[PDB]
């Protein structure tokens, strides 16, 4: 019925830095060549999509943030195979073209299309289907999943199991599979060992679900907020610690509880600091640290050198390692035969409209996910 | 005949930051128990070495320097079980105690009773061995090998093979196994990759053989100096890069001549820049880069975090990640099996008692080893 046809519903539109998201009528244009309009069924609030209103992450203003969801295909555009309308599906806010370099390479999964490193916040050919006030609006990591539609590249979204619970299996989209897969591919945590989390929001809490399911011995939380400490426990967290209770610096006490420093330790937060902190509270000589939070825009770290010459490995990666649309629907088959779980992310559920207010509960401190419905 | 008595004998002593080694005649006391007196064959000059000189390696002075050497057990202290009167041996600059967690851990080789950490320039109890003109000098990493007699702990000294070659197994007690093992070890270099070697003195030559030996297609080696491109082709570049012909960034070049960033990168020279722009030319999604060279005393590196998160892994070694003991005597059994070469390595020989020589031809950028003779 829409098929082929301009699009008109509500989006929120991020128009400037550090101000709420404005619901808006947005004209979204059909689907060209190899791409996929989608009807939007949940999106879930990421701190990303948090750090494009703070000037943390920066992309092409004005823009429709929001990557982590789950939708049903409207229609296709031509030369389409890999999705059909009425499919549930996954958009991937890191595409896989399948023909790169990386996308070739075993381990690497930052497919070189990706609209990361040198942000134009479009479409794969240059430009946006989204229009309001007669203003073409940008996309977000080849997402945009704040709007009642979206179209995205083909390389950017994956089907997924026709059964599945899309207001849960969106956390799939981003923050589970980031954190898990940032245990067990890209550190690949192992059985009996000591891990350190350093931030317990949503990707935090599926890096311990992950290194739970590694069979860690030892799963340190660690996180300012205390009220993050009782749901980290409830998903393999042993222990949790709080910086602000100690006179001395946190990598010490972690040092000290873990008899000279642990095997593995996650950045998940987004700090210069905590990512030196992380890495120094691996065990020196064979110890592997993880970055997984999102820096600010274009700032350095100072670090000494020495921590890595005496053995330490230190690594980061993109939504987990894993290839996005190779690992989307094993992820969502993985849930629906009960692998994992996505429950204890879920905090809270508002309509679409109330975005800003899950904005609110997620700044506040109050939230893990909040899940978004259309 | 020398047994248990305090030997008068030729060392050099470094009494002053940056001042030439003072030919001295030292009392060396007689081994304790579990300690082994070396009388010195062979001895090679390594930059290190020359770091304790410069200030670049802080060590408490006065010291005996010296660490990369071979020689033949004088005596032993009681309890001594690991080598004997007669044998051939190879001074440990990293200890193998075995005991501790990191020699227990499969990758560990950084030792816990090593002297690198927190410098005390003292054997295991926390006392000297050597005396020049009444005052107690210094060890250096339990070896101090810039002597014609040197005291070590069992721990920090391997038993090798009785036909070797001393004045060419010498280089296995740091430089070889090092870049050998930084390659093959350490970045696990894969068959048909592409290597970037910075630095092309000793340990850098031998990065390449490690390369090579793993089947890379493509070894590209960085120097300044491009008197060292003709013998790092020897032994295995495929191609040599000076940095000073470029109007760019060297990175920049590499990443352009290796379409897009290469698969292993290693920093073999000791400068902060260069680490950071060893790591930045390695492949972001999937790259691996490893730092080998020491950098200047206390001093930290600046670097975006966003060089991790795109997939980078970042590490550092000490002497290649082999575990000192356990590897030391295998090597030298490989060498006499031909399964690497030494000669390429050693450009200069030199008697002991010109070794103020044997430092200029090092600073001046003529030699790669220079070995010297007792
Ligand atoms: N690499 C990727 O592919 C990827 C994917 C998703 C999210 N991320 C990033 O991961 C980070 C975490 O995301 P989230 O959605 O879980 O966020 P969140 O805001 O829900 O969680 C972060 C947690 O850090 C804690 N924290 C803040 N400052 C701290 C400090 N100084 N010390 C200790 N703990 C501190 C907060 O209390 C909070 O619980 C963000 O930076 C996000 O942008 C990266
Ligand atoms: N990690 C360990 O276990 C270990 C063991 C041995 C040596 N090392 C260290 O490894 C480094 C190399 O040792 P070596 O004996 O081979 O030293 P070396 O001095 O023989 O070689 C260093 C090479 O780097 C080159 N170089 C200098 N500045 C450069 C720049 N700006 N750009 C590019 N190339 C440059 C020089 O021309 C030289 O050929 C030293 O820093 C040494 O202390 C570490
Ligand atoms: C390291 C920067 C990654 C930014 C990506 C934004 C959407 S997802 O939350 C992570
Ligand atoms: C990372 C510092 C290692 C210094 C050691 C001194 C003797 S060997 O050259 C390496
Ligand atoms: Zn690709
Ligand atoms: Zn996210
Ligand atoms: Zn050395
Ligand atoms: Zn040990």
């Amino acid at each position: 019925s829409t098929a082929g046809k301009v699009i008109k519903c509500k989006a929120a539109v991020l128009w400037e830095e550090k101000k709420p998201f404005s619901i808006e009528e947005v004209e979204v244009a059909p689907p060209k060549a190899h791409e996929v309009r989608i009807k939007m069924v949940a999106t879930g609030i990421c701190r990303s999509d948090d750090h494009v209103v703070s000037g943390t992450l920066v992309t092409p203003l004005p823009v429709i943030a929001g990557h982590e969801a789950a939708g049903i295909v409207e229609s296709i555009g031509e030369g389409v195979t890999t999705v059909r309308p009425g499919d549930k599906v996954i958009p991937l806010f890191t595409p896989q073209c399948g023909k790169c370099r990386v996308c070739k390479h075993p381990e690497g999964n930052f497919c070189l299309k990706n609209d990361l490193s040198m942000p134009r916040g479009t479409m794969q050919d240059g430009t946006s289907r989204f229009t309001c006030r007669g203003k073409p609006i940008h996309h977000f990591l080849g997402t945009s999943t704040f709007s009642q539609y979206t179209v995205v590249d083909e390389i950017s979204v994956a089907k997924i199991d026709a059964a599945s619970p899309l207001e849960k299996v969106c956390l799939i989209g981003c923050g589970f599979s980031t954190g898990y897969g940032s245990a067990v591919k890209v550190a690949k945590v192992t059985q009996g060992s000591t891990c350190a989390v350093f931030g317990l929001g949503g990707v935090g809490l599926s890096v311990i679900m992950g290194c739970k399911a590694a069979g860690a011995a030892r799963i340190i939380g660690v996180d300012i907020n205390k009220d993050k400490f009782a749901k980290a426990k409830e998903v393999g967290a042993t222990e949790c610690v709080n910086p602000q209770d100690y006179k001395k610096p946190i990598q010490e006490v972690l040092t000290e509880m873990s008899n000279g420093g642990v095997d593995f330790s996650f950045e998940v937060i987004g700090r210069l600091d905590t990512m030196v902190t992380a890495l120094s509270c691996c065990q020196e000589a064979y110890g592997v640290s993880v970055i997984v939070g999102v820096p600010p825009d274009s700032q350095n770290l100072s670090m000494n050198p020495m921590l890595l010459l005496s053995g330490r490995t230190w690594k980061g990666a993109i939504f987990g390692g894993f290839k996005s649309k190779d690992s989307v629907p094993k992820l969502v088959a993985d849930f629906m035969a009960k692998k994992f779980a996505l429950d204890p992310l879920i905090t809270h559920v508002l309509p679409f409209e109330k975005i800003n207010e899950g904005f609110d509960l997620l700044r506040s401190g109050e939230s893990i996910r909040t899940i978004l419905t259309f």
